[PDB]
């Protein structure tokens, strides 16, 4: 027993699980019908950190059928599903290091487990995964940075003191998520201080799930430091239109179904950032009566939101009013500690953007004098001691829809994760120095949503072709060209 | 040892804490029921009344029975479904010693009936501990008026001649057909207590002073007696107050049913047809959160005035049979039977969801279908079963057993709409009990009492109220501190 | 010959427009189809006061096929369409007095003229209508006070002195209506102090079409003053709960588009009043996505408002910062000059309820030193002296929907107009001091949604026999308790 | 380079509604404040084809006020609104040859009259435009197809047999607006063959405002045929957006409602392409009820429109059960005659797309034994001869908000046209071959917002330098990359 999951007889709630969600994951059903035989993706050894639920399950299952090796680890230390990880393994569809309510060491070691492959020869030898499929991009920082980390260790022979300190560049605290990394690193070090540099040689790309972790691509590229291909999967149009915005709109009202007892109805409900996922959460609270009010840095977003009937403030100008507080900006900083002083009595907090640090929970919970009560497994209701006044937090800050529900349904994911096997499988033939990120065509991109109309009974209309010549468009498609906005 | 926890039937008196904190955060949103607590606790306008509650033993509900425990009751209570009932709620109210509870999650029918007759029983301590009956019942669904009504028939025909009717002892009803297993399960019951007292329901009478009743099913039943000569007892409608019917069963299921089906149902809902059968106060809600998500929802009715509505709105309004084989997810929300029967299951495409927000399980067949010769089940989650036809081999995915899925597999409407709900049941309990001081009837509160619940209300959400001036208020023919409305006004 | 409109040469296309409105008005056309041949209301002298819009055309038309002798008049002196009065006279289907922008002297004699009949034996003496079709009260109020007049003429043998006064009790100027009201009752009793005393022997009562004007009629029940039987038509189920809300759901939108050349999306707009009017008024302005804030009186009313997400304030804190300004409460002084002078720059005010005192127009138009400059037809600028800041008056505070536009559209005004014809053919059947206020059976009521079901391809489910008795109803119906608000 | 409008005597009317808009168009009021005193557009010919409303008229001026002489004309034969063609003439600002209800001959004559500018030096010599404002690409088709007509012209020294020719290839007989065109620029060949290939040289650009004006000019670019700069304006966010997308939310309803006299709640409405336009529209049908399917060629689209609730259908399978037909595709042949014949008695047919012949027109009005009658201004009800059936038309195909009604608000135009002039001063200022499409920049686009911002009350929130750091991005902008789909 090589996997590291929280109870293997959950295995069967798992697989059942997932042949349910199979019924509308019609663009994965697809592609194992259509590659389980060929094999294109036969040979790859492929690492996933990317939230373990049912529906990465059947993506993990996807990529297996298509001939991958795999060994997989979560995104968030509150987002695997138990049964999702025991069904994989049981099945020996894939090597699994993930568990529900993991602390933030047990992360990064189980994140380095799954980049740890044992070379076919012999097993004396470590090697990395072929490709990689990530989400937030924390397996292409651990990369990066444990390249850097092997350069500065060769270059004076000694391991780098950024790597003993619990301090950073100007002298304050390295986040914990640091502190781990660096732990790991160092460990690493050690044992094989080539490890990273040796994997850049068999490594063919990754394929980013998320806006957050595309940022993080979009800056290691314009540095000229990416050491990788890359395939944004998230600007897929049939990812971030669908995924973001209608998965949201479901599974925000999950989460905070799930974790907020209170009624939506009537309340203000602040949505801070009115991107793709915060346009989908106002209109899941606004269908169940909720009173919107939105924050935003970008004027048009924030006209976008005026045109939609929802008032447009700056947080200070309602925090001592609103209710309900949702982040979903992927900044850092957006709702501090002050501005929750300032909050009424047992205001909630929720973030749905990709890290914990849109909202300042270390300073929450280390705030001179503050009690904490657990509500329910995720809640916690802290109380300032000068104020006597509540907030209540949901599942620490973490993106609320996988940590206090089971993230978005089966078929948008469907729709993410048909980009993601279409990403691994491009990268995987296209296999072999300034690396970029590209996205998929719009042949592709259309494709995905033809894979699941049927789904919905949606009759897709024909074009004749003086009709198409006229718009100048094959019948077949693309029918928009690149820089359209849908 | 404490007499309440004791006495009390729960399943974990541990998860008490978790009860007790939830119940102060849903407060925050009860201001009708901390302003009652407030102004009443001192005075205790209850003291004295036995009050037997039969009624989803929610927080909310948790809250309700604090209330009427603050202001002098006494009382006993269980649940009036066998998943509603949430047990650190119900934990919560044995450690405190509020309340004598005879519930628990995921009951058997038997013992539903065995926690109400309980909850029915009580004993007097200034006559040696000797039964008696409440003085005041709290009814959701009419089971504690049901088998009140039921015990006083039983006792009569016993008494004709000094034994046991035939009715109660057959597994078969008057038709020769298979007893409902609700009625099995009372009958067994009231046999039980005619043995041990055949005077005990007509005992009750004495000093029963009436029956607030919280929802549409429930009053149907008390209409049907009044109307046959046959109310035993006062009873006040709360479910037709204003502040009851047109923000619980509308607003309250908009929530509460998309987070059962959130649970129950792992699917997406946008894009699918969801058919709606019923278009009432509860349905209206429940469209209007489906759609919220972006569901394409076709209504059923029998109503042409609701069907008309509904219409307006946007939907959809079929026939089930010219939909049965088309639609992904099927909500009843009738308050009938047999809207949702075995022939229309197995029409239905692989997969389809069917779910029931009404008060009883009766508006889809579950026995038919749990009873269907060669039908194969799998339990997929808690309370998610999947049934297999072995003719055709498709399958249907029934959410809670029928039961009304908000309750059964969410945690039902949250704490401000059912503040509303209770504030009037307070109400309702204590107009009964000042009162105490054909032959029996249904009423509702007054239009003031109405005004009065969403008043306290109003802070809650930051509404800022305009006030009349003398000159408006004659011109419009109203005080300036109300009723506003003419009784017969629709809101 | 007798009739006093526009222009008749706009018959035909007045008469293409009501069998358009008539694939859609099915109520009227039943009505039309079933009793055309027995004619019940054969031998009625009918009078009404109402909107002459093209779908009253088909209402006077389905009351004339019916056997009914009409004369008609607008219950507003902008809601009259000339095509459709013309229609009436052109074809001999009633005799008319109305055409748009009457003055309100006027609108009063058109109205005396309409309950002006003459005997059919000896046409040298007159008498009144045997009915009256009445939107607003009008009609009812000139009847009452003329009697009260004759009564008050007797006893002193002089004109009362009320009726030549101007200000009346607290030495404000008495309104316009009142004044020339006035004038025809001193006109009338001139010429026969009997006249209206004359008719109520064989005046068998009003069917009431909106709020306002049942409100007259329950004021006068209470005091004992009613003096002929009433139908209150408005609180049928297919009046109130359809016309009232969605017919101002569209017709108020065409009115604003119409008189405000702003976008509304973005815009707060204070909706004044959250009756069936204003539920109606927020739900279409919310869909063009315009930010509803709503005032109420009623604590129900206002968290109706609360639990659909609108803000609900008081319009002394927000009448600075709104853009537009809705009255729907058929009360009175509900936008005073005070409130209009702290509006913003070019902000839009108008009504929707039946009177035009809701706004204080009156004092608006009469304020020292303000300057009014007509923008377009029915549309007025009125600017300050002081702060020399304007506002936008739509119709001169009349009724937005029907003064700027064509009003509700036809499926929802035959659903209003099919309980007319039943009310008027239910007095006329039954045909004693005190006299009371009634409403409709709930039978004729879900009759009245039957007829128009077919329209919009509505297929109702029929109950079993084991239903009917489970739910307490029988098969066909009533199938709500009378207290069932819908 | 005298004016030819209807009436002159409306121009106070349209400088009424021109002041009453500029509250609205705070980006148009700020680009008069900035640049009227140096005037950067100083001594530009500006010819113009685009919809002359009021929105336009405050365009105009703008331009007039940075400096530039313009000569304008509408871009369809029923758009114009004559007060506002008169206060631009009044004021002298403009010589404009527009009216509403031209014929398709004076629309073409109008045109090049537009385009007719005496010589700086000489009042006997001709010239052209130095910049074109172009909205659907009329005035770019003339220049092009005349510059066509003279290169062949002088090829076989005779004029061109297709210029002279009723027919086109394929034997179908060609558009009234090619032959009216055609015999224009047969004319213009034997006064001056030199005419159009004159103006390229001092023409600048053209910065087209539309979708389908768009299309063309890539078809043109495409194929190496472009002879001058080009700015696609549609594609700015603060368009594409906002007007195609809102404005038609709010005007398509404002057609409609004075077109149609039908109530839309409950009524199966069919909205052709859910593009830009199509989304807006149906969330303006939804929010008065109606029961919107759509038709789609794009799976991405389809899928988009069953993401928010609506049917997507083939138009075959619900021709005979709808009620209301809009086309939004930007196509041709999208409701035939054939398909007019199989719909519903009174079904209503109106187009929003910027040409007539997404609904085959022609066909219909020259149909074998087909009835027509005015119902009334701009609405036109066809009646079948076998069937006896009618159909109802709005302003005879042409895009309905402008044709029956008065366009999209001040508020998003004026968003559009501080794009206009944005570009018209990008193409102005670089004039001191292929030609290339391009967008303005992202910068520019977010400034257009930022000027409309106070108009609706929307605060802003301001990033802080670690933020700004953190997502990678300046404080003051651009915020979001190049590919980002809004
Ligand atoms: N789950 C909850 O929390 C909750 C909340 C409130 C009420 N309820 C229950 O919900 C049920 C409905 O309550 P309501 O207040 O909406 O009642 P209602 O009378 O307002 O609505 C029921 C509707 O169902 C229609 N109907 C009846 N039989 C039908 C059939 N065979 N097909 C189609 N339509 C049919 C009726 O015309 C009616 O409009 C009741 O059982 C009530 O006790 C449940
Ligand atoms: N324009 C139309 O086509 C049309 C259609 C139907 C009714 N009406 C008219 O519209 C008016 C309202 O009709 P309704 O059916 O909605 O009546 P309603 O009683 O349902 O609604 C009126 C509401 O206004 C509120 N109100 C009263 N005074 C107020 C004040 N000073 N400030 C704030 N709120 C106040 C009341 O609480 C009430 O809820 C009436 O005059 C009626 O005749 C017009």
């Amino acid at each position: 027993m090589e996997s590291r999951i929280k109870d293997i007889s959950l295995a069967e709630f798992g697989l059942q699980d997932m042949e349910i969600a199979k019924t509308d994951m019609m663009g994965l059903v697809e592609l194992q019908r259509k590659y389980r035989d060929s094999k294109p993706l036969k040979g790859a050894r492929i690492t996933g950190s990317l939230h373990l639920t049912i529906e990465t399950s059947v993506l993990v299952e996807t990529l297996y059928e298509l001939g991958a090796e795999i060994r997989w680890c979560s995104c968030n230390i509150y987002s695997t599903q138990d049964h999702a990880a025991a069904a994989l393994v049981k099945k020996n569809i894939a090597t699994v290091f993930a568990w529900k309510n993991e602390t933030i060491e047990d992360y990064w070691v189980c994140l380095n487990d799954a980049m740890t492959w044992r070379n076919p020869n012999d097993k004396d030898k470590i090697c990395g995964p072929n490709l990689i499929v990530d989400d937030g991009g924390d397996a292409t920082l651990i990369l990066h940075e444990g390249v850097k980390a092997e350069i500065e260790y060769e270059k004076y022979n000694k391991i780098p003191e950024y790597l003993e300190t619990e301090l950073d560049e100007n002298g304050k605290q390295l986040s914990m998520d640091l502190k781990c990394m660096y732990k790991v690193l160092k460990m690493e070090l050690l044992k094989n201080p080539f490890r990273w540099r040796g994997m850049l040689k068999d490594l063919y790309g990754v394929s980013e799930e998320t806006t957050t972790g595309v940022l993080r691509l979009k800056i290691m590229e314009s540095e000229g430091k990416l050491l990788l291909p890359a395939i944004n999967v998230n600007d897929s149009v049939t990812k971030s239109k669908f995924d973001n915005t209608y998965g949201c709109r479901q599974s925000l009202l999950h989460g905070l179904f799930n974790g907020c007892i209170q009624m939506l109805a009537g309340k203000k409900i602040v949505v801070l950032g009115y991107g793709e996922v915060g346009k989908g959460c106002a209109q899941g609270l606004s269908g169940v009566g909720a009173r919107v009010i939105v924050t935003e840095i970008d004027p048009i977003c924030a006209l976008q939101a005026s045109m939609e009937g929802y008032q447009v403030s700056v947080l200070e100008d309602v925090v001592s009013e609103a209710d309900i507080f949702i982040t979903a900006t992927g900044n850092k900083d957006v709702i501090t500690v002050e501005h929750m002083r300032k909050m009424k009595e047992n205001a909630y907090i929720a973030n749905i953007g990709h890290f914990d640090d849109e909202i300042d929970v270390y300073g929450l919970e280390n705030y001179p004098g503050i009690k904490v009560i657990e509500v329910k497994q995720n809640v916690h209701k802290f109380t300032f001691p000068d104020t006597q006044k509540s907030v209540i937090l949901l599942c620490k800050g973490r993106l609320v829809n996988l940590g206090c529900a089971t993230g978005h349904p089966p078929l948008v994911m469907s729709m993410s994760f048909t980009n993601q096997v279409l990403a691994q499988m491009d990268l995987w033939k296209s296999r072999e120095t300034r690396f970029f990120v590209k996205k998929l065509s719009k042949e592709l991109d259309e494709y995905v949503a033809r894979l699941h109309l049927d789904v919905l009974g949606i009759k897709l209309t024909k074009l004749t072709e003086t009709q198409a010549k006229y718009i100048n468009v094959s019948i077949n498609g693309p029918y928009k060209s690149e820089d359209y906005r849908y």
